[PDB]
């Protein structure tokens, strides 16, 4: 129902998302490769021939996909050309006005776009684009501050010296000197690029783009691989058809400088980015709080359960047999309750492996990889899966091993109890007292049976617990 075209100096890419909602759904995304600034200065006429051919496609695939809403921004990189102005004027016949975005406005759509899908996050946040480099400091859920530079990746073959640079910037923004040993939220297509082939360098078994750490010595040693490998071969086998690898290189070198110079702890990646920073900013202000990973996983087991959306009385139903978790885990076990029916479709002894992918390969946010390994193994564990380990890298602990065999199998058992409809378990109490497990029954006795409750010999035997069936 919505579309953004952001219009920058080294791409243009159209994004069209299901909804203006908390975290929407990508319908539609397509980059082009057109370059607007390479001619600063003026840009050339080949450039705008491309970007009016491309501009005009957006357009039409707008119209023809009944958008309820259609927004154009530009940098003003793009703007502020010789004929930036008649570029823009060009735009409009097109059917789309064109929004400038301040170097303000640009920064504090990129930070909240990373407070969207990191709503705890505290660091800087870098958008490496085609024009400009941001940097926008955010803490307790807001921007705190923010400069814009001219070190867009165009720009930094001109530099690239690079340290000299930075350094002589940096000594000019005083609160950088507050913000050392944070992380540093990377946004822009060249640092998720850099990412990817980070995941591929290192055969990282969760190759997940939200959230993927890197350490701050990974840049440099980055450069060395591109220049180690024949450039055709690196960016098809990483996945990153379509990247410049001489720009990849540049971004390498200015992300090592900028990460040493600012003290950044570790290199974070943010699936979200300006694009999504606009879309948050258009919400409603309370609506910006919710928790991105539960609306998109209460979203998803609407969309392809059985029954709609039965994850929230399962949540609360195997709850009391996890109220010693640890703080942060109880989201984690909501998520996965809101997409246990999510692979019912899948033969039943391929569910587990379905539903790993989907957690794991999935574009969700709010999540780290080892919450998503979590999540997966208890709902590979659910699914009847026995849990592979190094699918999720052995990046959980023994205690969150055995953590998630046991929400995977409360999971099952009222599952498989309720047939899916989880409301009658409102009626059942499930429990771990004096070395038993115990399956209570305030009413809906029929939905006892004698087979299901194999289920509950399962659930007992992760808790080296006495299974226990009590009707009160
Ligand atoms: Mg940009
Ligand atoms: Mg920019």
């Amino acid at each position: 129902s919505i579309g953004i075209i952001d219009i920058g100096s080294n791409s243009i890419r159209l994004v069209v998302y299901d909804q203006l909602s908390r975290a929407p759904r990508i319908l539609f995304n397509e980059k082009i490769s057109a370059q607007l600034g390479r001619n600063i200065g003026r840009i050339d006429e080949k450039a705008i021939e491309l970007a009016i051919s491309e501009l005009t496609r957006f357009w039409k695939l707008a119209q023809i996909m009944e958008l309820s809403s259609l927004r154009t921004v530009a940098t003003a990189a793009v703007r502020d050309a010789k004929n930036g102005a008649f570029l823009l004027g060009e735009i409009a016949k097109i059917g789309l006005e064109v929004e400038v975005l301040s170097g303000e406005e640009e920064g504090y759509a990129s930070g909240y776009g990373v407070l969207s899908a990191i709503p705890d996050a505290d660091g800087i946040v870098g958008d490496l684009g085609g024009g400009s480099l941001e940097l926008i400091r955010v803490s307790k859920g807001r921007v705190k501050d923010r400069v814009s530079l001219p070190l867009g990746v165009l720009r930094i073959a001109d530099i690239r010296a690079l340290d000299n640079f930075i350094s002589e910037a940096f000594k000019k923004i005083d609160w950088l000197a507050d913000a050392r040993d944070l992380p540093f939220y990377m946004v822009g297509g060249a640092w998720r690029s850099l990412a990817k082939l980070d995941m591929h360098v290192r055969h990282y078994p969760i190759p997940v783009l939200h959230n993927y750490i890197m350490s701050p010595d990974r840049p440099s040693k980055l450069i060395r691989v591109i220049q180690r490998n024949n450039p055709k071969k690196l960016k098809n086998k990483a996945n990153i058809s379509t990247s410049r690898v001489e720009q990849l290189s540049d971004a390498a070198a200015l992300l090592a400088v900028v990460s040493r110079h600012l003290h950044s702890r570790a290199l974070v990646t943010s699936a979200y980015g300006l694009r999504e920073g606009l879309l948050y900013l258009s919400l409603d202000k309370a609506t910006r709080k919710l928790d991105p990973l539960l609306w998109s996983a209460n979203q998803r087991g609407e969309t392809a359960g059985r029954f709609y959306q039965q994850g929230e009385a399962l949540y609360d139903w195997m709850s009391t047999l996890f109220a010693q978790d640890p703080p942060a885990y109880h989201r984690l076990r909501h998520a996965a309750c809101l997409l246990a029916d999510s692979a019912w479709q899948a033969n039943p002894d391929f569910r587990a492996e379905q539903i790993l992918s989907i957690i794991l390969h999935g574009r969700w946010v709010g999540l780290d990889a080892y919450g998503r390994a979590l999540i997966g193994q208890a709902l590979a564990v659910s699914y009847d899966g026995a849990m592979d380990k190094k699918i999720t890298n052995n990046l959980l602990s023994e205690a969150d091993t055995i953590r998630a065999v046991r929400w995977g199998k409360a999971i099952r058992l009222g599952m498989r109890l309720s047939g899916g409809v989880t409301t009658s378990l409102k009626k059942s109490t499930i429990l771990y007292r004096n070395n038993k497990i115990i399956l209570q029954f305030s009413g809906n006795y029929k939905l006892k049976g004698e087979t299901v409750l194999r289920r509950l010999r399962s659930l007992a035997s992760s808790f080296e617990a006495s299974e226990v069936v009590e009707f009160l």
